[PDB]
């Protein structure tokens, strides 16, 4: 492979205190005598697979919960081991947290939840709400001062006022990823109250996390949004700082999406065991989490011995709080599709680019479309392999999912009779024989797809040669390679036409361009 054997090269993103896991390292070095080199690239969360697709990259990663499952998904992680002594160390729900697909794929570190940071010299009493919010900055303003600053460059960080009065993801009750709020009523009022916040003078679309900081640090604005990581430099500053629930919305709870941070193995580091030793008997300790949280602090650590400790400490007690008020992230394969399109849709609502009931729509699309994508062509190359339709409801967004078949099937018909030369060719070309055939293509896709204007005639094409390769792989007594293919077809559309689409308002479109 191309990482190197006998060392460990690990990365963790630039917030978090990686000089304090340096320090971890360098004990790890005294003792074996094996190099240990912590890295913190930028854009580590889109860096990493990257780098890992090519079987490159870090032994270890370092990420919140939420995007080990799509890292997971394109085999770039290695399952982890835990005997049960070192399991029942940590909280149960922080292995909840870095299950997929019933396999355990990181190491969890700690429970990140933002809270409400203010400033005790200009604001002694906080805001319990939201709505009072714009009165206080007029107030601090004659003083020279603004009520709050945070970053607005990053979805995170206004996903609590969004989720506040029922803007959501994908619902949880007790998961229905079909079922996606992302504009909704609750979630059109939340970010219409942040753009209001801009209009209004009582924030800047420009603010980022850097900006944000150094306003709270320097005492000019009396809140901030942040989680325990910030409060190192916060101490620093000596502002007299207190940490605190959320303001409500409507009456309701801020929401946070709740990360737990957490180390991944790379699936092609061949010092696995190397990584499991130093996570395990290394920085998964008691000394060890303290020298990484004496740095920067972690939050509410996963180990159940040290975090007794730290559950006394006033800023951890309202970390949790907030973290009850809100949710655990999912770590389903889309959630960084998720992310990006959340995040597109805050930074154009605060701009005036967009406005906000066209920008949550262009994110529900974003956020829809790879279990959309996937209904339709599963269904499709399913019917089309048996001969015979699926009669299971379609469910949410069940009118989309039927027309785009629908449609599909109708220009589906043509493309495949006249492609059925070129098809038998390419077939033959391809020599798809299994499962392991079938895991070939994604890359013969992508290099294909990533060229050229796009447009609902070349979509249909590769769905039709799927249908094409599906129903040869039912005859040779391979039907269990069907959903697999189905999967890794959805995977190369909605990656390399995901912008497109979300133009096209995705699959409407498809039924819109096609109609008869
Ligand atoms: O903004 C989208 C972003 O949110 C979360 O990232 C957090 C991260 O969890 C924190 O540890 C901290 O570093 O701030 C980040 C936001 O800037 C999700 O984990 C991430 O996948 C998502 O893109
Ligand atoms: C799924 C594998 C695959 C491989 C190669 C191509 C290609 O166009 O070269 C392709 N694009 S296509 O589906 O539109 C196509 C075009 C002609 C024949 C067969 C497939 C799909
Ligand atoms: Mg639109």
């Amino acid at each position: 492979g191309k990482i190197e054997e006998g060392k460990l090269v690990i990365w963790i993103n630039g917030d978090k205190g990686y000089n304090g896991l340096a320090e971890v390292g360098k004990k790890f070095e005294k003792d074996t005598g094996i190099k240990v080199t912590v890295e913190h690239p930028d854009k580590l969360e889109e860096k990493f697979p990257q780098v890992a697709a090519t079987g490159d990259g870090p032994d270890i990663i370092f990420w919140a919960h939420d995007r080990f499952g799509g890292y997971a998904q394109s085999g770039l992680l290695a399952e982890i081991t835990p005997d049960k002594a070192f399991q029942d160390k940590l909280y149960p729900f922080t292995w909840d947290a870095v299950r997929y697909n019933g396999k355990l794929i990181a190491y969890p570190i700690a429970v990140e939840a933002l809270s409400l940071i203010y400033n005790k010299d200009l604001l002694p009493n906080p805001p319990k709400t939201w709505e009072e919010i714009p009165a206080l900055d007029k107030e601090l303003k004659a003083k020279g001062k603004s009520a709050l600053m945070f970053n607005l460059q990053e979805p995170y960080f206004t996903w609590p006022l969004i989720a506040a009065d029922g803007g959501y993801a994908f619902k949880y009750e007790n998961y229905d990823i079909k079922d996606v709020g992302v504009d909704n009523a609750g979630a059109k009022a939340g970010l219409t109250f942040l753009v209001d916040l801009i209009k209004n003078k009582h924030m800047n679309a420009d603010t980022d996390y850097s900006i944000a900081e150094a306003a709270f640090n320097k005492g000019e604005t009396a809140m901030t949004i942040n989680g325990p990581w910030a409060w190192s430099n916060i101490d620093t500053s000596k502002v007299n700082y207190g940490v605190t629930v959320l303001p409500t919305f409507k009456g309701q709870p801020s929401k946070p999406f709740v990360g737990v941070l957490s180390a991944g193995i790379n699936a092609a580091s061949p010092n696995k065991e190397l990584a499991k030793e130093f996570l395990e008997n290394y920085l998964l300790t008691d000394e060890g989490l303290e020298a990484v949280n004496k740095d920067k602090p972690l939050g509410a650590v996963a180990l159940k011995s040290y975090e007794e400790e730290l559950a006394k400490d006033p800023r951890i007690a309202a970390t949790m709080e907030n973290a009850q008020k809100g949710e655990i992230m999912p770590n389903i394969p889309q959630m960084s599709a998720f992310w990006y399109a959340v995040r597109t849709a805050v930074i154009n609502a605060a701009s005036g680019r967009q406005t906000v009931d066209e920008a949550l729509k262009d994110a529900q699309t974003g956020s829809e479309l790879y279990r959309q994508s996937l209904e339709i062509i599963s269904r499709y190359l399913r019917e089309q392999a048996t001969g015979a339709a699926d009669t299971a409801p379609m469910g949410a967004s069940g009118a989309t999912s039927r027309k785009a078949l629908e449609t599909l099937r109708r220009v589906g018909d043509g493309v495949q009779r006249n492609h059925e030369t070129a098809f038998q060719g390419m077939l033959r070309k391809l020599d798809i024989k299994n499962e392991d055939d079938v895991k070939s293509l994604s890359r013969v896709m992508i290099h294909v797809f990533s060229d050229g204007v796009t447009n609902w005639g070349r979509i249909v094409t590769l769905i039709s040669f799927g249908a094409f390769v599906a129903k040869h792989l039912k005859t040779i007594n391979q039907e269990s390679c069907i959903e697999p293919l189905a999967e890794s077809i959805t995977d190369v559309l909605v990656r390399t036409k995901r912008d497109w689409l979300v133009k096209q308002r995705g699959w409407d479109g498809f039924v819109e361009f096609f109609h008869v």
